[PDB]
DNA sequence: GTCCTCCCCTC
DNA sequence: ATGAGGGGAGGAC
């Protein structure tokens, strides 16, 4: 019916649900990705502003750049001598480290490749990165996004996605004292649907009335993807996402003003157009992509169909010859290609893999949701849902070996012993931060030979406290070395070129 | 039944 | 031939 929204009463209510909020079509999702994030880090660290042209440094390699010196033409993974040819002012600043035959890390301020003095030199042979201090401003970000957000995901180590729902569907519904010009408040314009919210008589399968030409005065803030120009308030959606809009700009307004951090942003109705729009435009910024433009961003010439997570590897080039899509402009080929229902992809896919001379990271018994997943991606309509992730999943300490600095047994377990170190201090951080017993279960070897060929055991971890953490894994990280080296007995093994040690599986007791 | 090994995904 | 981390399949146990 065109005389109604093309919403109902249901899925407004779902946006106070947290459970089920990102499966209507007016879910309000937010990707926040701080900018330049470990040169941002090292600013802050360093008592810098936004305009020293600040990079992070690992080994030779530049890791993260600060916007300022990207105004120079840095690029991540640039050599420092490549950027220092760019930038005749640059302050490259080196990650901490661990010293080999050490137990603690910190950093070497003025010390680096890049420094003359053969006294100020860190030398790849004998020391270890630490990202512990990124990890623990990342950790402060999400105490401040968990205050703000009843539900939020932390994606990676820069990154959360945040479902707005609750804010929203509340201040749509509740907020007498937000203003939409000097002479209308929200509670005003809303009259209508406030009257029928709280009257109680609608019915949840009911569409919601046309919006009120009152609420059009509201305003969504910062970047609209619009370059058809279409009209900003149309529908529920659209007031959904303008209300969001305004409080999502408070939370990184705190994330600014306490932390100092920049953030980019994107603004939508599901967590991957999300992701795409929080990378549109950087640094400082947020873009929101209403329902009505998702056509004119996906198909503004920046993305393909391997842009969407998880397709980005194998299982898209597979997609790519499998559905013989064309090299650019894939996602409207899809979209038009099967253009009423996925159950069109899914007949065009049962076809190809029913063939008896098919094979693939397809499976064959779950064509139904591998069509229904690229039918909505291509619409951008593809809604996942938030997961608020453990204190901790898993924690790695890794060494990529130069040359023979991991010749033997002896120098594996010498890696080993600052490996051990490092983990242990970083589960009495979060113990410490969280007030939790953090215990580890299981824990992974994985080694590469000077002929790169990958040796790896995992197995179970005693506990015995925090007290004796470090040497219960290194118990065990010995007893698979040694067990490994026996496997590598007659074949190209030392010296190796990775050692690593990954906690797994970890069991968390609150207290 | 769960564990171990290999593998694919992302920044 | 350049340190994290999320996650699952399937044979081993
Ligand atoms: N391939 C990588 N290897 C090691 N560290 C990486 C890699 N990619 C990114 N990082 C680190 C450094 C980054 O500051 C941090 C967050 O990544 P990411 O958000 O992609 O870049 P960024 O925060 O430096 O720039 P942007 O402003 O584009 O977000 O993770
Ligand atoms: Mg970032
Ligand atoms: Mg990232």
């Amino acid at each position: 019916d065109p005389h109604m929204s093309k919403f109902t009463w249901k899925e407004l209510i779902q946006l106070g649900s947290p459970s089920k909020a990102y499966e209507s079509s007016l879910a309000c999702i937010a990707h926040i990705d701080m900018n330049a994030f470990f040169a941002q880090v090292e600013q802050m660290r360093c008592g810098l502003s936004k305009e020293d042209p600040v990079v992070c440094v690992q080994w030779n390699s530049i890791i993260a750049v600060s916007y300022a010196a990207r105004k120079y033409g840095i690029s991540r993974m640039d050599t420092i001598q490549e950027a220092l040819k760019k930038c005749s002012n640059l302050i490259p600043i080196h990650t901490a480290v661990f010293k080999k035959g050490e137990d603690f890390w910190q950093y070497h301020d003025g010390c680096g490749s890049w420094v003359q003095d053969p006294a100020k030199q860190i030398s790849v042979e004998d020391h270890k990165v630490s990202l512990e201090p990124y990890r623990r401003e990342s950790r402060k970000a999400l105490a401040i996004f968990k205050w703000a957000c009843d539900l939020v995901e932390r994606a990676s180590i820069d990154e959360v996605f945040l479902d707005l729902g609750r804010i929203c569907f509340n201040m749509l519904m509740f907020d007498n004292e937000y203003e939409l010009t000097g002479d209308l408040k929200l509670k005003d314009a809303l009259s209508n649907i406030r009257e029928a919210f709280i009257g109680g008589n609608y019915d949840i399968n009911s569409h919601l009335p046309l919006i009120p030409e009152k609420i059009k005065s509201l305003k969504f803030e910062g970047d609209v993807f619009n370059p058809e120009g279409r009209d900003l308030i149309t529908d529920w959606d659209d007031v959904i996402l303008a209300l969001g809009s305004q409080v999502c700009k408070g939370i990184r307004d705190s994330i600014k003003d306490i932390l100092g951090y920049t953030t980019s942003c994107g603004l939508s109705s599901t967590k991957n157009v999300c992701k795409l729009a929080s990378n549109y435009k950087k640094p400082d910024a947020q873009t929101i992509v209403k329902n009505d433009c998702l056509l004119d961003f996906l198909d503004c010439g920046k993305f393909e169909i391997t842009s969407f997570w998880t397709l980005g590897g194998v299982l898209g080039k597979e997609l790519i010859d499998v559905l013989d899509l064309p090299h650019e402009n894939s996602i409207k080929h899809i979209r038009e290609t099967w253009p009423d229902n996925a159950g069109q992809l899914k007949e065009f896919l049962d076809a190809k893999v029913k063939q008896s001379d098919y094979d693939s990271n397809i499976d064959p018994l779950k064509t139904a949701d591998l069509a229904e997943k690229l039918f909505k991606l291509s619409r951008g309509r593809y809604g996942l849902p938030l997961s608020s992730r453990p204190v901790v999943k898993s924690m790695m300490s890794n060494k990529n070996l130069r040359g023979k600095s991991c010749n033997s047994i002896v120098d594996c377990i010498s890696w080993l012993e600052v490996f051990c170190a490092e983990l242990t201090s970083r589960i009495q951080d979060l113990e410490q931060e969280y007030n939790k017993i953090v215990i580890p279960r299981t824990v992974s070897i994985s080694l590469k030979t000077k002929s790169y060929e990958v040796y790896r055991k995992s197995g179970p971890v005693a506990y015995k406290g925090i007290n004796f953490q470090s040497h219960e894994l290194l118990k065990v990280g010995i007893k698979f070395v040694t067990d490994l080296d026996i496997k590598g007995k007659n074949k190209s093994y030392y010296p190796l070129t990775k050692l690593s040690m990954t906690i797994t599986n970890f069991d968390i007791i609150d207290l």
